[PDB]
């Protein structure tokens, strides 16, 4: 089948703005004919469709034994109705122009689920990281950013990097030195250039677990709504629900770990390698440990090595956090789970969701599942902008206030109740004492996380309610994208 | 009678320049001959009077049907103390030179006393906006861009132009495009070159109802103050309130919207085709209904036309909110409205400000009063360089507090009272829980508006009670205003 | 066969550098072993190939008639060594990212061969120009312009666009106006960003007739050198020298002028419609007149219509100046001019070459030969840099001194001879006070045109000397230009 950097998010447009279409005509304050509205329609959505800016590089480096190679590298970028751009860098061997293009296309459209002010980038660099060195690792890095900044890819204003699986915080240090010191001069924004820095280089608190936490948000939204459980013949909330992991990397643990901690139980945990089994429950914290020593999950005690597919597991809800093309037609008859949580991207062929949709099983989409990591970037890369971690000028002025608040209440009752009953004590919770010691820029954003997928939640639901689309949350997704990218764009003042 | 863009402007300020003039020589503390003092304040206060820039342009158009015109724009400057400027653009046939220096002049006393960091800017393009096409339109206001661009007047550091009565908010898409096209290109902060942008391009909630609000705040300042309400001999309060609103446009619509809804009575509302009267009081919200659809307020039920002027109409409190000169010296005697609030901007003439001084009849500045849309401007320039919008990142934290604040309550009393009265449940009251429920940037907004308005209010009060006014708040308003652009330039730093 | 824009281009860098690897490493200074200096010679040989930077558009414009339409373009810098770098921008529905790279490569080695300081560079627009309006290829020309812009694709000292044969000087003031007015700004050197302007917005004397001033000189070199006209069998210089011209466009039209005003003849004059044959001779002025009113060449009196094919009919030398591949393998052998002057681009194949090259037929390489319009466009570049147009300050003064020459040469003789002999008047003949009275602008450019295809023409018969190549200029040319590139980007002082 057609990988998920292929036709697949082509289709997922194409479909969506055949849909919004109709809508979007007649919703249309301007004066003129109905021809003339749906060819203005027609006309934008085309417009929005492709990647305005694709850069392809050819830049040379000398390895360590002395020969000499040149490298291949391309920076699509995908903007035509907001500024900066965001997206991130991947090192691989079959990294293509067309894979960047609908990557950046893709990142457009996550942005605009989250309400991330920021187009859709994306760069490839076509080398394989595991036969080079950390030195030359280095030279590739940092002469890709002086090639992409002097065409104007890579500013603060213009197009922020951020991490992929192939990077590390290593690689984003690189790229941002590189940038300080050619063009970034003394811009006092030149700090702002890339996302996923070193916390001492002004990255940001809670990064790590943010795809994490934005995979727990987003279940969570969905599995306390009423009319979507109803239809799924569950009880609301997290109260005796079973969840199984396929893939165990940072997504998977971070999930797993949120999950747990709200009542959910991990009856099965996936791998490449093996599978866990275990009806009784999966200590998330045991596992981490076991896994980082041994290198692996398999052997792992308290659980018998699972028999057949981990995917096919009898559990309320399942969570494909690894590959690509997990969920196909051949095996999404025999799945037993009633929820799809893609942890990971495009781990749903689109053969699969028909069977889902037809099966009454609800496929929380990747467009807005795993957009956590898009979110807190977009934190990162204001905290860089305001030059402070949040929450240093408001921790002890807030902590002042909400001490006040008590003692109000504290002296209004003794004086309402007077000499009898004494005093009465007003004092913070333990579970808000602990808040108010620990406050930290981590509090502040986790919170900012929470609400933005507790909101982005409610506008897809809506948008799903609005178009008559039942349990098809990926196209719903994809739609409400789609109309705020079209909103942008149609009121952004370029000439029509 | 002069217009409100003719000497009126100049003459407030060379009233309050003499007034402020013997204050300011006391209480200066640097060491030299009293001569050398007033030397030195009279010097200053003449370089605070004029325009130090106004340019003057003529670009040319081709408009539709072929043919050519060459088009006549002004764009004047009023900062020696302060930059950024701000200011709007008028589209219209009668603008001048003289004109938009006057409202320059005016913009920047109107920012000092709402304490908002502008200085005065205003813009004004010879042309007649229904004679032009919405494409030849928008030739005019991109070449218009661009050539304020060119010469430094248009930049979110420099000049930030806002919407006036002839320019939407569509304007303000083409201004700010084409400032990014040309100059602004990748700039962080060029999303701020203009203010009055639509929601979707980093425009404000609340711009709308902002001057609006701002003069129902500015009444409430001064409708509560006992000080003043004893002069006029009424009672604090919106109690048993009745106002006549003259004119029915945004700011009229708003301002009557707003006092209904702290129990001040409508009983008449002013047009220019028509007048309507009800002793009963009238709906604001049934009244802009029938307004949008008939396209006028005459013939609305529930009301009886209006016999004779609205002006004089039998009310406590007055709100011109419509063209120019309707109070003057033939109809001040007439009045019976103990307070009279400028919602327009010079409704009353300087002879007619002498009679209502006699009469005692509270004359509530139009400088202070409509600043309400100067300051959401303000807080709509500072989102787009914060590029979040407010209270985004805190929402969510912020309600997480107050369920800890009341959680600490009831757990503090349950064991006060231990087994004894059960449980307390601590809960938000109704109107709390809609405020926490639909918490969004229009309230940051509207708080933020509230408090300057406050403020502004109290510094006000403050002036005319030391310089010995009375009920001349205009003065006060202007000497308020002339105090601090004198003490900004006196402590810029600027060599004397 | 493989068009021009195709492996052609990379075959010949493949054999040029081949051939220049033995002598690189022979000739290199730095001290390593023999196969550290030949991975370092192949090393940067790898460098040189590829383009370092291309970039894809796609940006909408919206016809005349209301649709919506989205155009791509593409711009290929070939820029290791150089900058700015120099290239046209080709209007065509068959454009590809593939025929972009391949020209701006080619731009890149035509650049060295005349030691013009430039890099490489081609754009491609693809869309067919005869289906737009002038008003929407206006459009797409400043849009194209802006996105070129804002990437850093088309500054005066980035990258300088030219016309190519489907844009014209209109476009280039389109070009230019749209640079100077979004980034250009107020930078000095903003009117050199593009050449082939008009003359009156900065753009050079003797531009129409520099391409076939330039085939006029190359031919010119090659025909005065006695060694090869040994090889040849014929006499140097044009006397008694036929020529046929196949195609009558601007390079042809002004070939024939300047080779007819030297004493050669043209026999025949080809033509895609039709042939026009004359033993006694063709007058360039006489058909030129007759074409531009008759639209064509056929039916033009005192020549009979040639009978068979124009390109095998007897001469001494033959011109190409149209179309591609017109010498192929099958009619190689026919051919019965014993030299072949390429005003085209690649009009032969590689396997014509071959048997030219057997049948001692010299084939003057296209690399060089139509190489006099980029010549003449650094010429422009560099005046519009000037700010002045050349000669102008020197014009008069060089006049005083050569009648001054000519005064001290008579009074040196009157007092020689003494009253004897009376009065010897030393005046300038009659070429050359037509030369002073008419001195211009052109003149110096037609002066630097000679003397940088006289040069070039030296160099490159050096380099066929100095690697044994005979009559294979286009190899020699090649070779000539891969040398000047290694040896840029050898000593650039960038890493190694």
């Amino acid at each position: 089948d057609d990988p998920n950097f292929f036709k697949m998010v082509e289709g997922f447009f194409d479909r969506g703005a055949s849909i919004v279409e109709d809508k979007l005509v007649e919703d249309l304050r301007t004066r003129e004919s109905e021809e003339q509205k749906r060819n203005r329609v027609r006309g934008i959505l085309r417009i929005i469709k492709p990647c305005n800016h694709v850069l392809s590089l050819s830049f040379p480096i000398r390895r360590d034994d002395g020969s000499w190679e040149v490298i291949e590298g391309y920076r699509a970028q995908h903007s035509q109705h907001r500024t900066p751009c965001k997206g991130g860098i991947r090192y691989s061997t079959d990294v293509s122009v067309d894979e960047v293009k609908a990557l950046a296309s893709l990142m457009t459209y996550k942005c605009a689920v989250v309400d991330v002010p920021f187009g859709g980038a994306k760069a490839g660099v076509k080398i394989n990281p595991k036969n080079y060195t950390d030195n030359e690792l280095e030279k590739i890095t940092r002469r890709f950013t002086m090639e992409l900044a002097k065409k104007g890819f890579i500013g603060p204003g213009i197009d922020v990097p951020a991490p992929d699986m192939s990077t590390g915080e290593r690689e984003m240090s690189w790229i941002a030195d590189t940038y300080a010191s050619t063009i970034g001069h003394y811009d006092i924004n030149a700090h702002a250039c890339v996302t996923g820095k070193p916390i001492s280089q002004g990255g940001i608190h809670g990064r790590i677990s943010a795809t994490g936490r934005g995979v727990f948000h987003g279940i969570e939204n969905f599995i306390n709504e009423a009319s979507y459980m109803s239809i799924l013949g569950m009880t609301p909330g997290f109260g005796d629900k079973t969840f199984v992991v396929q893939g165990f990397g940072n997504v998977g643990l971070h999930s797993m770990r949120y999950l747990h901690r709200f009542g959910a139980k991990c009856i099965a945990v996936g791998e490449s390698d093996g599978s866990i089994w275990n009806p009784d429950g999966i200590d998330p914290k045991e596992l981490e440990d076991f896994k980082l020593q041994h290198g692996s999950i398999l052997g792992f005690p308290k659980a018998k090595p699972y028999e057949g597919s981990i995917l096919e597991a009898d559990c309320d809800i399942l969570i494909p956090a690894a590959s690509e093309k997990q969920l196909t037609k051949s095996n999404a008859p025999r799945v037993k789970a009633k929820i799809i949580a893609e942890g990971a991207n495009g781990p749903t062929t689109p053969e699969a969701d028909k069977i889902f949709l037809e099966r009454n099983i609800m496929v929380i989409p990747d467009l807005y599942l795993n957009a956590g990591g898009v979110t807190v970037s977009y934190f990162e890369w204001l905290k860089n902008l305001n030059h402070v971690s949040y929450g240093r000028l408001t921790f002890k002025y807030e902590r002042d206030s909400n001490y006040h608040l008590l003692m109000s209440v504290q002296e209004s009752l003794e004086r309402k109740f007077g000499k009898h009953g004494g005093t009465i004590p007003i004092v913070p919770t333990a579970e808000f004492q602990d808040r108010i010691s620990g406050a930290s820029e981590k509090d502040i954003v986790h919170s900012g996380l929470a609400y933005t997928m507790e909101r982005s939640a409610r506008q897809i639901m809506r948008t799903a309610m609005k178009y008559n689309l039942g349990l098809d949350l990926r196209t719903a997704a994809y739609v409400n994208a789609i109309e705020k990218v079209f909103k942008v764009y149609n009121e952004a003042g370029v000439t029509f």
